[PDB]
C-alpha cells in the first residue's frame, strides 16, 4: 500500500498521457454543460492511448475508427451512460451530420472528418496537433 | 474571447486533492473530511479554513464558507453550516475529527493521517508556511 505521498508519486512517474483537449476543459469553454460527443471525440484523438482505436489519418481533421465498439464503450463508460453502446453512438453522428459538425468520407468504412471551423475553436492547426501526436 | 489554446493559459492544486485521496483510499465519492484536507492544503482558501499549528488541528474563520464550497463540490446549493456541522458531529463518532473544547469552530484530526498521506503536521505547515495561532 504505502502512503499517499507515495501513490501520488508513483503515479506521477507512471501515469504519462494526458489527452492535449480534454473533453471537460472543452466544455467549460464552450460553455456546452454537461460533456458532449464531439468533444469526447476529440479528447480521444488527442490523447496517444487511445491511437489504438481512433486517430487522425493525416489529412485535416478526418480521423478513422480502428475499433468502433471501443469509442462506443469508453462514450458509455464515461458518461456512467452504460445503456450506452455503438447503435446508441450511431445516433449521435447523424446528428452531427445534419448540423454538419462531423462528416463521414465517401468510400472509407469509418473514416469521418470534422467540418466545422476547429482552427478557430481551438486554436491549434491539424499538422500542429498531428506533430504533438506522432501522426503517420 | 481567445481560443481554447488561449482559454488553458488561465498556483498550483493543493498538496492534498480530495479526488486523489478519494481514489486512493477507494472511498469512492469525496468524502467531507476528505474535502476539509484539500482546502487545508489549499493556500487559496486559508482565508476560511486554516491550520492552527498544533498537529492536525484546524479553525473555521469563515464556516458559511467552507460549507458553500462543500456544496458546489457535491452538487448540493442548500448547503449550509448547520448540515456540516451534522458531517463533523459523525466524524466525532468515528473518531475521525474531534472538536477543542473552549473554542469554537476549532476541530482536530485525530485518525493517523500522517500514517495515511505519508507527511508530517510540521512538514505541511511549512509547505503552506502557517504561523501557529495565539491563545
Amino acid at each position: 500500500k504505502g502512503t499517499f505521498k507515495d501513490y501520488v508519486r508513483d503515479r506521477a512517474d507512471l501515469n504519462k498521457d494526458k489527452p492535449v483537449i480534454p473533453a471537460a476543459a472543452l466544455a467549460g469553454y464552450t460553455g456546452s454543460g454537461p460533456i458532449q460527443l464531439w468533444q469526447f471525440l476529440l479528447e480521444l484523438l488527442t490523447d496517444k492511448s487511445c491511437q489504438s482505436f481512433i486517430s487522425w489519418t493525416g489529412d485535416g481533421w478526418e480521423f478513422k475508427l480502428s475499433d468502433p465498439d471501443e469509442v462506443a464503450r469508453r462514450w458509455g463508460k464515461r458518461k456512467n451512460k452504460p445503456k450506452m453502446n455503438y447503435e446508441k453512438l450511431s445516433r449521435g453522428l447523424r446528428y452531427y451530420y445534419d448540423k454538419n459538425i462531423i462528416h463521414k468520407t465517401a468510400g472509407k468504412r469509418y473514416v469521418y472528418r470534422f467540418v466545422c471551423d476547429l482552427q478557430s475553436l481551438l486554436g491549434y492547426t491539424p499538422e500542429e496537433l498531428h506533430a504533438m501526436l506522432d501522426v503517420k
